[PDB]
């Protein structure tokens, strides 16, 4: 059978799909034809059908996996269309993590003599995390950070070493927000979680900007002012408030400005957008600082793909994060962000 | 000149002021026409102008204060107002406190001869609420819980005895929302703040439903049904997530169904405005459970006017706080929550 991982999120599916390169010329031969359509049909095509995605920048090429060479791959499309994605199938061992995988899983028994194995989200990301950055991104660092993150004629993309990664916060931004502290290879919990993520993201900037994808949100807010919808300190206060160090430029009330009937009717789509980016990501970022705090832990990872093509919100995560801790906080960054509960479900398949 | 003191904050200015009930004949007699104008004015209307309201119900009556027996008086206006007041005035010792005390500062200087005492918030915040408390409402405790908050056949308002009320943690919930720990009467800290307020909710409310008051917001919510617009656990897992304890009836993702453009397309104007009411006051909860545990307090009480008239989020914050809690955590209320500024600008006019 073919290798896959596979994590059926909230809103997206999450593939990962181990193309083998090492295969002999016998080892061809023996090989049925079904599975050799699958194997082309997978490497030939980027795009599968209307929704499916190979983001082909991520290939992990000549890994060696289970003693075999080959290509590890990295595919998604909405969860919405795992009907179609079960329907090609029906025209194996799975296994699959995330809440799709309870959800689904008498959706994916209508495929014959399929074996499901059901994986926990929080083990199978954990453990996915730690592999890639094991084996580094064909020899690049897996985990950056970007360094000088407050000052804009400096901040830079860097490299950033895991190797000992004990103790890590990962905070995995979904449709929600769920927050780990990770102490060992066998020693992880979930602290909390939120509900202000990036379901809340594209649910709220659609309802205010009428925009019909995530990326057509963030375009929206790359454009936008958020200081038109959010009332800031200096709103409030005419300046700072020195007496406890808030800045005037930092947001009081998020959307505080729009119980103003005039404020409404002169802010723009692209305003709202980026008032909705913004308090999203400074939550999280608080959330994240509250948590490190707590859990005695100064390196904080963000993964989940609310920041996939999101610069905007990963600058700002390292600005927010290092100057509202003081610098005594880290906000560090993955390449292969929203893939890891696939790989982690990818590298189960040894136990069945 | 008469005791007031004033909160001026970015959405409300609060003003406290002591009428005097011992007046002698001959106080009578000296007591300037300008002055008996002002007593008769704000002791004989409950309506000022169009915007300005005095809350009859929290009047405390024949409390000592300074050495003289007097009724304490609550009012409110809308901070976009003050220039109004300010003019009325122009047609005198003022302790003044919240943002605007320094915002417009100026603005009080016109008044010929006026003295402004800018005090600190969260100094003011502390002193109020730790005198309220100890006078009682005449007689009745000023502080309540809700007993069985899990339970809504059994749930119901509490008194709750503050006679030692160190430590306490404070949630101010106005436009944006402060987090303060009482360690003793001259021992306090900001903790730190969160900017999803009651700003943000009466703000998303009004751009999403179109309602043109905190009362029009809460009226709409409280016939709506959020789990239209918010993607639950039990959308996600198709049940409860076991492993980690989350039920299927919690919130995952904050509005994550409006990413459906059929489900935007049905929701409706009430669901959206309880949808916005319980995202924000989960949100102020969890940020008052995470502070309270790593502050080591088990006394939560939460004040400010986004409560008022709002049993809704006061019934959410109690049964949140103790289920996430798992009963660590007691969510305290006080009948005063909007005015305690006020009064501790007030208790600070013998200084000057
Ligand atoms: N093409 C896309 N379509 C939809 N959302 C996208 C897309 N690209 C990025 N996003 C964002 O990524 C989020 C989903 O991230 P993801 O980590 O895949 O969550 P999930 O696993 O599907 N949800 P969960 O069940 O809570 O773990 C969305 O809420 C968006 O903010
Ligand atoms: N009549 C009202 N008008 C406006 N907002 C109201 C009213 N009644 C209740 N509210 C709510 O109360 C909030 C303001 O509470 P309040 O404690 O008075 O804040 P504030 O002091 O004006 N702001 P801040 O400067 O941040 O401390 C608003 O954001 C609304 O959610
Ligand atoms: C005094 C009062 C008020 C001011 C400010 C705030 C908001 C607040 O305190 N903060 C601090 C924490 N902050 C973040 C952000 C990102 C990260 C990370 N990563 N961490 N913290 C958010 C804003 C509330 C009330 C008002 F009168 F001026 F309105
Ligand atoms: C697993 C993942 C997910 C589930 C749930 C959540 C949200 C979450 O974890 N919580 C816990 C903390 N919670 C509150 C609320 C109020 C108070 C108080 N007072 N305290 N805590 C908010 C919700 C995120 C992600 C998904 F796949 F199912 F999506
Ligand atoms: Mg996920
Ligand atoms: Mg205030």
């Amino acid at each position: 059978s073919p290798w896959f991982g596979m994590d059926i999120g909230g809103t997206l599916v999450k593939l990962s799909y181990f193309e083998p390169i090492d295969i002999t010329a016998e080892e061809e031969q023996e090989e049925v034809e079904s599975l050799k359509s699958i194997r082309k049909y997978l490497t030939s095509n980027v795009a599968y059908g209307s929704t499916g995605i190979r983001d082909v920048h991520l290939e992990l090429k000549d890994l060696t996996l289970f003693g075999r060479r080959g290509n590890l791959h990295f595919i998604r499309f909405p969860t919405q269309d795992l009907p179609t994605f079960i329907q090609m199938g029906r025209d194996t061992v799975l296994c699959a993590t995330g809440g799709g995988a309870y959800k689904f899983e008498k959706d994916f028994r209508t495929i014959g003599n399929l074996h499901l194995h059901k994986l926990d989200e929080l083990d199978c990301l954990v453990k996915g995390l730690l592999y890639i950055d094991s084996v580094s991104f064909n020899g690049q660092a897996e985990c950056y950070y970007f360094a000088n993150a407050s000052e804009p004629e400096r901040c830079q993309k860097m490299p950033f070493n895991l190797d000992d990664p004990y103790p890590l916060l990962v905070v995995n931004i979904g449709s929600g927000v769920s927050i780990l502290a990770v102490h060992s290879k066998d020693n992880y919990k979930r602290v909390t979680g939120t509900s202000l993520g990036g379901g809340t993201f594209l649910g709220l900037c659609s309802l205010l900007t009428g925009c019909e994808s995530f990326e057509e949100a963030l375009e929206m807010a790359s454009k936008g002012d958020s200081t038109q919808a959010d009332k800031l300190v200096r709103d409030i206060y005419g300046g700072d408030y020195e007496r406890f160090g808030l800045p005037g430029w930092a947001v009081a009330s998020s959307f505080g400005n729009m119980i103003y009937k005039e404020k409404r009717e002169s802010v723009s789509k692209e305003d709202l957008a980026r008032a909705t980016l913004v308090t999203i990501t400074n939550n999280i970022g608080s959330v994240a600082r509250m948590c490190a705090v707590n859990e005695k832990i100064n390196r904080v990872v963000f993964v989940g793909n609310f920041l996939r093509v999101n610069t905007l919100s990963m600058k700002l995560l390292a600005y927010a994060l290092d100057y509202w801790s003081k610098g005594q906080l880290k906000a560090l960054f993955l390449e292969h962000e929203g893939y890891f509960g696939a790989v982690g479900a990818l590298l189960g398949l040894p136990n069945f």
